[PDB]
């Protein structure tokens, strides 16, 4: 976990005998209040307060912004945030760093001219095409003020959030464990698109390294049995689906248990290394692939054989196993690059674990009344979609955790143990159904409560174009019991449900709850607790990632200010046009 830090820089106007002297309180007030907003209000994922730097002064004249540049060049500095109350000299203050994002606040007050610098400035960062978000709060204040206006605070933690993420992803690897998985799109892997748009290398190990790893003790024996003696004492095994001649034996399913659980292991030990190994005498191994992200291809080649990635896939997106509560390991099914990086993204702006899903059904209200009887009231009014992953999900996603008495996720650090033995109460280990994992194994089966506001999220790659976005907010549902249990035992009741209705607005792709599911580009989509669509938007900006399709409304729309010059009207192609011109970051 990178501490990426966000840059303050105070400018100010250059001319002295007074004039300079008299705004430098002020201004640089501005600067460490920013910092003091950032700092007590942002984690890292690893629960530390997020860091800021100030420049070394005030910016007037362009050897103090080139002072400002080299000591952000060594302090990690991801973003930059400019302040000021007054008029200063735009080209020779500004900063011209093109890998990173930028935002300026310019106080709103009358005799503290903020604002013309704001717009002056920011006419340069369009001209010369370095992107800047541009921060102007609706009232004046008074000279005095120091309070940040809440539309301010607003403005300056989403740019912060979203940056914080372009900082935190940079320079990590993704790790693919196998290769494409049933020729699903996202599972061909493109490195053109991390390298490009994200910073990010790719790292590969073919899925014999498991049984290299098994078969020869690469991984701690130590932890094995705390794992072993854990999983008896906490996991419960479910149901077993499995037709007469395909059900396996006690002795078999314990094997299994064993198995899962050393998988569990060694895919923590790919992704972020482990001192361990170092200690046992497998030094190569101990290092890991840094890697922010992974996934395992599984299906067809290793799941025809040996026990599947289910176990192995809950436990490193969940916030917790014998070792303690922690931070998740974000990871994909079938290898899904993609739905890894659309999880990626949310868990980076939330420091909140994330549901991996098939969008596997939309239920129309005509539907569930022919199949159950009931007619749909509240939110699943208008039908919903059955999200339902094909065997894994972070336990976090039952919605167990609570605040105010309402189901959510949170950051680990923030974690009951109440909390993390409910979840586990609440979920069940049904052994995999063999027909489709002739290997064996066991998935995680649970139904995420009701009520919960979520966002769903999906990158897919169109040709000649890249990456797009698309974002739908919505709220997890609470069926009435018997019509949960009918439509899940005509599906797939092994595995761990999440009913959703997406906000419709009347708009697009979100006219009705059919039309949402009739534009999702892919069969997964990723699911966080919140509604962070604001923050996707603010962050695909900052990747030059266009959004294609999002139900989050207009007056949230937070991008940078040249965007505007693209159009006002037709926002959507605004960012098109945008996104097309700048490109990636990285290319
Ligand atoms: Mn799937």
């Amino acid at each position: 976990i990178q501490h990426p830090r966000i840059g303050i820089r105070p400018t100010i106007d250059g001319r002295r005998q007074g004039v300079r002297e008299s705004l430098e309180v002020q201004t640089m007030n501005m600067a460490k209040s920013v910092a003091d907003l950032i700092s007590s209000t942002l984690k890292y994922p690893d629960g530390e307060p997020v860091e800021c730097v100030i420049s070394p002064s005030t910016i007037g004249r362009v050897p103090e912004a080139a002072a400002s540049h080299e000591l952000f060049k060594k302090s990690n500095v991801c973003a930059t945030i400019t302040v000021t109350p007054c008029w200063c000299y735009g080209s020779e203050t500004m900063d011209m760093s093109p890998d990173i994002p930028h935002a300026i606040w310019g106080f709103n007050g009358t005799e503290r001219p903020g604002a013309v610098y704001l717009a002056a400035v920011l006419a340069s960062h369009a001209q010369k095409g370095i992107p800047a978000f541009g921060i102007y709060g609706r009232d004046v204040q008074e000279a005095s003020d120091t309070d940040i206006p809440e539309d301010v605070k607003e403005k300056l933690l989403r740019y912060a959030r979203a940056a914080l993420a372009t900082g935190l992803m940079r320079d990590t690897a993704y790790l693919s464990m196998g290769s494409v998985s049933m020729g699903i799109g996202g599972s061909i892997v493109n490195p053109d698109f991390f390298q490009e748009y994200l910073g990010m290398r790719n790292e590969s190990v073919d899925m014999t390294e498991f049984t290299r790893r098994m078969d020869r003790g690469i991984y701690d024996p130590e932890e094995f049995e705390r794992a072993l003696k854990w999983v008896k004492e906490n996991v419960k095994e479910g149901f077993d689906h499995n037709r007469e001649d395909l059900v396996l034996s006690r002795e078999e399913k314990d094997r299994q248990w064993e198995f899962v659980i050393k998988m569990f292991m060694i895919g923590r030990d790919l992704m972020v290394g482990n001192p361990r190994l170092a200690e046992l005498g497998f030094e190569e191994e101990a290092v890991g692939h840094h890697a922010l992200v992974a996934g395992f291809q599984g299906q067809r080649q290793w799941t025809d054989h040996f026990p599947n990635g289910d176990f192995m896939e809950t436990f490193l997106n969940t916030q917790f196993d014998w070792n303690g509560i922690r931070k998740p390991f974000v990871f994909a099914t079938e290898n899904d690059s993609l739905n890894g990086v659309s999880m990626l993204f949310n868990y980076l702006l939330t420091n909140t674990p994330q549901i991996f899903a098939d969008v596997r059904t939309y239920w129309s209200p005509e539907a569930v009344k022919r199949v159950t009887g009931h007619t749909l009231e509240g939110r699943a009014a208008a039908g919903f979609l059955h999200l339902i992953n094909s065997g894994s999900c972070t336990l976090d996603g039952t919605g167990q955790a609570t605040r105010d008495g309402k189901p959510i996720m949170k950051p680990f650090w923030e974690l009951e143990e109440s909390e993390v033995q409910a979840m586990l109460e609440n979920t069940d280990f049904p052994p995999a159904n063999r027909e489709y994992f002739r290997g064996g194994g066991f998935s995680t089966r649970f139904l995420t409560k009701g009520d919960m506001p979520v966002t769903m999220v999906r990158l897919n790659l169109l040709k000649g174009v890249g990456p797009v976005l698309q974002i739908a907010e919505g709220y997890t549902l609470e069926l009435p019991e018997d019509v949960h249990h009918t439509l899940d035992n005509r599906t797939d009741p092994g595995w761990p449900t999440t009913w959703f209705a997406p906000r419709l607005t009347g708009k697009g792709a979100f006219k009705s709850v059919y039309d949402v599911m009739n534009n999702w580009g892919a069969n997964h989509g990723a699911i966080t607790y919140g509604h962070i669509g604001a923050d996707l938007i603010t962050l695909a900006s900052m990747l030059r990632i266009p959004v294609n399709m999002h139900n989050v409304p207009e007056e949230d729309i937070f991008r940078p200010k040249n965007w505007s010059l693209f159009g006002t009207e037709d926002l959507e192609s605004a960012d098109y046009r945008a996104c097309q011109l700048l490109g990636p970051l990285h290319k």
